[PDB]
This record gives C-alpha cells, structure tokens and sequence, in this order.
C-alpha cells in the first residue's frame, strides 16, 4: 500500500499530539477548581524520561519542599508519609500496572486538603533506578543562588532514570508513547510511495544523542510562554546522526521511518539515551530519501530500503550493514569497490 498506510501502525505513537496530548517542556493542559480558584495542571499521557526542574538554590528537585534548611528544598511533597514510596509499597497496596503506572496512578489517588471533591491532581516523578515514587506539591516547571521559585526544565542524561508525568499517564505508555530511540532510523513522511526525511526546523552539531536529545526537548511543546495550551504542538522529534554528530530538530509530525546507520530517531518523551534504543523495525519495507527536501534557491538523491526489490534506484546499488536489520541498500553514483 502507501508509506503512510503501511507505516500506520508502527507510527501512531510518534504523533504526539494524539499519544501524549499535552505540554512535554512544559506540561499545564489541564485546569481544575479547587473550591473557588481555577489551578494548571499536567496532563499528558506520555512520562517524560530524564525530565528533571533545574532549581535556583541549586536543590535536587526531588528533596521536600519542607527541608530545615531553605538550601536544600526542592519540590517534593513535605513529609507533613504520602511520599515518596517504593515500587514495592504500590504493589503492596494493590497497584496492578508497571512501576511507572502505578506511580501515576498512585498520583491519581492522593486529594488535594483543602478541597476534597476538586479533580486537582499533583505532577509525579518516578525514580527507575531507586524504584521510588515521587509526589511534587507543585505543578510549577518554569519560571524566568536565588530561590527555588526560578526554575527550569532541563532532559538529562544521567537523569534518564527519572520519569515526570501526570496522574493521566497511559497504562499503556510503554507501548502507545514514543519511550525509545529507534536506531538506524530517520524521521519522514510519506510521499509519492516511498519515505521522504522531514527537514529541519533548526540544526546543529552536538557532541552526542543526550545533547542532541536536551537540544531539542527546550524546544518541545511547552504549554506556557485558556489559551497558553500546545495541545502536545512542538518540535517533538530529533534526527541525531551518531556518524557525524549532526542534530537535526523537526517540527512535522513524522508517519514513516527511512533506515540509515548510526542514525537515531528520538523524541522530546522519550530516553535522551543511546542505549536504550529500540532496532528499527526490519519487517516494515519501503523505499527511503535519507536527505530532506527543504526549499532552496541551489544533485544526485540517496534512496535506501530494507530490500533490493524496495529500493528505487537509478545508478548503483550498494549494501551497507545496519545493527538492526544487518545488511540493506542504497543507491549511490559510485561503482561498487567490489566491481
Ligand atoms: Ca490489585
């Protein structure tokens, strides 16, 4: 069928208007009254790996906002123990998903005091490596050592660990959200039947995919500077070439993948990490332009494919191996070495 048709599936988490829904950056989508006042809130359905809230007393956002010591809070609820529990608590408590559901459940659960019919929910942030789960008593992620009040988001690579959601998130993230770098692969759409790579809203070259990943989620969907709502709109995907360190940042929403090594696909939600990539997936077969076609006042356009049959080429054939799906082919105007 189309690149679009045959892509559908495999593609749909990728679309994160519809998978995650929200503010990635920044996540407010939501408004709630709790007793006369209208409160923001997260509501994405997608965790964000590595997310962490840079703060200005320089305070590990995860310690209580409650610590003696006004150096040292962070954004934690106070421990006047709702939080943080371990994975094993929630399963003690009869939570049935993951560990990253039953945080977000578990987030879903606790009612703000002073109000207890509000659907006002807190932001969690889930601890993969100390399996602890962590309630912040403020959905606050940015605001312009000076006091934990200036704050921002940033996507880190040692932090990749650390899960922030909302209490909306998925039960099923792990497979309807984009959590993992596709390796060998480069972001497209479908075009003409064969997969085109999406331009760059903005490139540049960065020392690996974590920076790469960073660079890109500053400028995810951000739902401030009602109507200060991004709907999940952003540029939510990244190009990271692990051959020439070249980061490419996209603002179209991808619906194919072209395979090219060393390249890796990545999103705003997902792992900053190369190790946690996922092997492109050999079984979905289409014809790939590895180059975009941007609008330009000013040669030859490299296709690849899983297959020799896929492939449209009108000069050379060659085959190239990829992790992933070992070997595949791509069309170039220089004879093979082997000729
Ligand atoms: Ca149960």
């Amino acid at each position: 069928s189309t690149p679009k048709d045959i892509w559908g599936r495999y593609m749909a988490k990728f679309d994160l208007a519809k998978s995650h829904g929200s503010g990635i950056y920044v996540d407010l989508g939501g408004t709630e009254r709790v007793g006369a006042t209208q409160h923001r809130m997260p509501t994405g359905k997608c965790p964000v790996m590595g997310k962490v809230i840079n703060l200005g007393n320089n305070a590990d956002f995860l310690n209580r906002i409650s610590a003696e010591n006004p150096q040292d809070r962070g954004l934690a609820f106070p421990d006047t123990i709702l939080s943080p529990v371990s994975a094993a608590d929630l399963v003690r408590w009869g939570y049935d998903g993951n560990d990253v559901a039953n945080c977000a459940e578990y987030a879903g659960n606790i009612i703000p005091a002073s109000d207890t019919a509000t659907k006002y929910r807190y932001p969690f942030v889930y601890d993969a490596k100390e399996e602890m789960c962590h309630i912040l008593f403020t959905p606050m992620q940015y605001n312009r050592t000076s006091s934990l009040l200036c704050m921002e988001p940033m996507k880190s690579g040692i932090d990749a660990h650390l899960y922030y959601g909302s209490s909306r998130v998925d039960k099923k993230w792990e497979e309807n959200c984009p959590m993992y770098p596709v390796k060998d692969a480069i972001f497209g759409r479908g075009a003409n039947g064969s997969c085109v790579a999406i331009e760059s809203a903005f490139e540049e070259f960065t020392r690996d995919a974590e920076e790469c990943s960073a660079l890109m989620f500053e400028n995810a969907a951000a739902d401030l500077e009602s109507a200060k709502n991004s709907k999940g709109v952003g540029m939510n995907w990244a190009n990271y070439d692990s051959n020439t360190g070249l980061c490419r940042v996209i603002e179209e929403t991808p619906n194919c993948l072209i395979i090219d090594a060393g390249s890796f696909a990545m999103t705003a939600v997902g792992s900053p990490l190369e190790q946690d990539a996922v092997p492109f997936p050999c079984d979905i077969v289409t014809n790939g332009y590895i180059e975009p076609r941007p609008r330009s006042r000013h040669i030859f356009e490299v296709t690849t494919a899983l297959s020799r049959e896929a492939l449209k080429c009108s000069k050379y054939v060659h085959e190239k191996y990829s992790e992933s799906c070992g070997t595949y082919y791509y069309c170039s105007e220089e004879k093979p070495s082997s000729w």
